[PDB]
């Protein structure tokens, strides 16, 4: 149950004029479309804050890539679901090397080891299988929120990004059509997509929901991996791959622009892009990905 809003005193939505004319705002299955100037973030704090909304927010931080934790961390709390309550979630082969990062109040950090394997691609396609301890988050928060470790907040992340299934626009191909998307293309693979198929190219980096959907989600992708390994086939992009069919076939309730998923150093800040909030940090894949 959800009781009423307080008065509240902002611009009148103006029916005749578009917020944005330059960007597609909504889906063709209604789901809206997240970029600057779509939301009044006064009027959607007061909705989730009157829930009293946790967000859960899980990060992987395996072999070097612990050494992304203490920036990752700092610009979530300056700039990721600020005032509402927070749960993060850092899964480590090496809890010692998560640094101590101060936290503001109602916000709670909990470190959960476990294995480390060889490949950078079991590692990052092995976060489905991992987040699918789930009687845990059913307990522990509304919503989760899954994000690589690479990555800083540079602007707000907040409530408007929550419903129960969303996606984030992979920054490389907002602007692409579909046959040029690198979804998985051979019929073998679980994760295959024809090319007269697709709605976007989703990126494996952030995606989330309520606890129900994302394990919906996770437990789909982490299934499909293990036919795909049965039948001797790994995608072409791994998890994203998965991640892409299926939400192909289940559509997302929103959708996130890339101002949520950005690279500055390849892609630069184009006019589209009022801000770039949470963004790659650069890292050279040989070195960081292998001993
Ligand atoms: O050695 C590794 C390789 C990958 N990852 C995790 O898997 C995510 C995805 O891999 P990565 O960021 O390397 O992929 P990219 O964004 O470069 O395509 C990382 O953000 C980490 O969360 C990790 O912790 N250790
Ligand atoms: O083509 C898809 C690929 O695009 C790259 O830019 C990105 O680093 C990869 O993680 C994968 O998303
Ligand atoms: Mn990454």
């Amino acid at each position: 149950f959800m009781v009423s809003l307080p008065r509240m005193v902002y611009p009148q939505p103006k029916v005749l004029t578009p917020c944005r004319k330059d960007v597609l705002v909504v889906t063709p299955w209604l789901a809206p479309i997240v970029w600057e100037g779509t939301f009044n973030i006064d009027i959607l704090n007061e909705q989730f804050r009157l829930q009293n909304t946790t967000i859960g927010l899980t990060v992987f931080a395996i072999k070097k890539y612990v050494a992304f934790l203490k920036l990752f961390l700092e610009t979530a709390e300056k700039h990721f679901m600020v005032g509402h309550r927070v749960h993060y979630y850092v899964f480590t082969d090496q809890p010692a090397a998560v640094p101590r990062v101060t936290l503001g109040t109602g916000r709670q950090l909990s470190v959960l080891e476990v294995r480390a394997y060889k490949r950078w691609q079991d590692v990052s396609m092995r976060r489905m299988e991992m987040i699918s301890c789930e009687r845990r988050f059913l307990s522990e928060v509304d919503y989760l929120v899954c994000v690589d470790v690479d990555m800083e907040f540079r602007d707000h992340v907040g409530v408007e990004i929550l419903t129960p299934l969303f996606g984030t626009l992979h920054p490389g191909f907002y602007g692409s059509s579909r046959e040029a998307f690198t979804y998985e293309r051979r019929p073998q693979s679980q994760a295959y997509i024809p090319k007269d198929e697709g709605d976007f190219y989703y990126m494996g980096a952030f995606f989330g929901g309520s606890v129900q959907e994302v394990q919906r989600l996770t437990r789909a992708c982490h299934q499909a991996m293990m036919v795909d390994q049965a039948n001797g086939i790994e995608a072409v992009w791994h998890d994203e791959s998965h991640l892409n069919k299926y939400l192909l076939r289940h559509k997302p309730t929103k959708v996130l622009s890339p101002e949520y998923l950005w690279d500055q150093q390849l892609l630069g800040w184009p006019a589209v892009l009022r801000k770039l909030r949470f963004t790659a940090v650069p890292k050279n894949h040989q070195a960081v990905r292998n001993p």
